[PDB]
This record gives structure tokens, C-alpha cells and sequence, in this order.
């Protein structure tokens, strides 16, 4: 995983659609399109990431008061942890050569 | 716009439809419903309306920057913004291609 | 949306294939299937829910000290706000009946 | 099991790939890479080693209650023991249809 801005070149858009050369995890690079077509609309004249359907990712839908549909949503934060993990549990030596086990 | 409360009772809502019964412009009344799925949506956790699709109510589509998608985008009142996202909220290289996160 | 053991009966377990049927949003019943075996497995002996590509859900891996794998990965975990929605924004009594606007 | 770190020297991760430099058996030393992207992966936050697949290594897999699938799973120590997970944890009704959320 890599950020678009940090690891991609030479990128292009047409119409909806955006291409850019990016870096492949374990080296070199890899053209790749992506159509931003449906995750970016018009909100109010800004343009906003596209949310999702009520149904889908809200519960409880209910009238409120008068004139108001109220639910409870998903919401989509992206929360990063430290982790680590020992390779020493299951990556050998075996006469030379890194195996799992 | 809008404004239906004004001049309906009897509202309620299930699942993702409203109901109300609403008097006629020359007098009496009808109850009717509509289904809300497709004009509402959820964006990190609130409901909002729906906005549109941004190729065809937006112009001046480029990439701006390291990382930004820039437009002059229509408003719901025949006005046009300019405004700016940033790719890098969502769009992620994963080992080499780029994708929605 | 709805919760599985609430909103659905008749439920059966094949091999790794789930069937139920399930509540629609707005009213009757769908029966449908889905296959646990891609978000499910065994971990010594348990169930648990599978989780992700590490390259595609965490960044910047690297060695720590002589035999761990560090690195910083995504949660999966989001929260359920309360929200509303105030529908005489765009929802009108157009003589009788409810109309988007 | 593992132990690589013991006879094993200049190690580096880079992507997704541990590289080490280890002690032959005869003598001398030999480098070498293992792709670590097919046995961690991103649970929950945590880097863990990937288990293994349910529909292989567990039997008797059926619906217990309303919403657990029940199995007895193999343990590394190569017996079967019950196992239970909460099918509503992740399996959600949308509109009638059973869909990983």
C-alpha cells in the first residue's frame, strides 16, 4: 500500500478516467486506470468522495419529529495501528534458504 | 422546494420509503409515498442528499498538483465553483495499480 | 440493513455455503446465498473472520530489529452515528403527491 | 518451528519480501527471499500468520442457533475441536440479500 502522490508518475486524466504509472510492491512500476466516475461526485458545486447507499450502511431508519428521516450510519475513518509480528515463528533456515514451516 | 410537511400529516417512514397523506392544491386529500434510497445517501456517517455525477455537471476536469483532482462544478442553483479533492483521501496504489480504498 | 439473525429465517449451513431468507428493506422476502470460505477460516482449530492483504491494507513495512515484521495496519472497525436528515429540504406535496425536487 | 534469525545474517524486508543471508548445513552461507504476502496477514490491525481454509480442515460444519456456524476444526496438533463464530458479526441483510459488510 502506497500513497497516489508518493508513488505514482506521469499521471493523466481523461474524462473520468485516471491513469498513472505507480510502484509495484517488491520493484518496478505498473500502468493501471482507474474510473473515478462513481467514488467522486458533485455535491453543491464541490466535488466530494461519494458516499453510499442508506440501505446498505444504515440501520434503524425511522421518521423524526415532522419532516426528518433519522438512522444510525456507518461511518468510513481509515485508523492505522503498529503492529508487528515474529518471523521467527514460522520463516527457517533450511541448509540456506528461507522457507516457511 | 421541498417543503411537503407543511401541507401533509400523517408521515411515517419504513425501511427507505415516506408516507404521508398530503392535501390537494384545489382541496382534499391523497397519501402517496416515495422511496428515498436513490436522493439520499450516507457520507461518513450522515445522511445527505445525493449529488451528481461529475463529468456531467462539472467542466475543467484536471489533475492539479501532487495529488488533486480540480473541476468548475455546476450548483443546484445554475452557479458554477471551482473546487478541488484530494486523490490521496482514496486512492490507493496497491502494488502497482491503482484502486478505491 | 438489517442484522442476520433478526431479519432472516430458515437459515441452513452446507459445506461453507450460507442460505437464508431475508426481510427486503420494503417489505416481503428474498432467499439468497453466500459463501462463507473466502471471509472465513481456520486459525489453530478456531473460526475466525479472515482478514486482509497486508499489502493491501497496511503501509510501510519494514524489518524490526532481527526477525519481526513491523508495520502500520488499517482497523476494520467503524463506528454506527445517529444522524438526520431534514426532508422538507427537497420533498414537495405537488397536488396530493410526494415529488423530489 | 522457524528460528531462521538464529543462523541467518543482513536480513531486510522490502514490500512484502524478507531477505537473509543463512548458514548452510555443510558450511558457508547462502542468500535468499521468501514472500511473506501469502502467510501474514492484516486482522483486525494486528499482523497475524494466515490460517487455513475451513472447508478443508473442518467438518461438520452446520448452523447452530440462529446465527453460528458450528464446525469442529483441526488444531496444529492435528485433533478436531469445536468451534463456533457468530455469523452476524460480518453477515448482514441488505434488502434481502446476505452480503459480507
Amino acid at each position: 500500500l502506497g500513497k497516489f502522490s508518493q508513488t505514482c508518475y506521469n499521471s493523466a486524466i481523461q474524462g473520468s478516467v485516471l491513469t498513472s504509472t505507480c510502484e509495484r510492491t517488491n520493484g518496478g512500476y505498473n500502468t493501471s486506470s482507474i474510473d473515478l466516475n462513481s467514488v467522486i461526485e458533485n455535491v453543491d458545486g464541490s466535488l466530494k468522495w461519494q458516499g453510499s447507499n442508506f440501505i446498505e450502511t444504515c440501520r434503524n431508519t425511522q421518521l423524526a419529529g415532522s419532516s426528518e428521516l433519522a438512522a444510525e450510519c456507518k461511518t468510513r475513518a481509515q485508523q492505522f495501528v503498529s503492529t508487528k509480528i515474529n518471523l521467527d515463528d514460522h520463516i527457517a533456515n533450511i541448509d540456506g534458504t528461507l522457507k516457511y514451516e
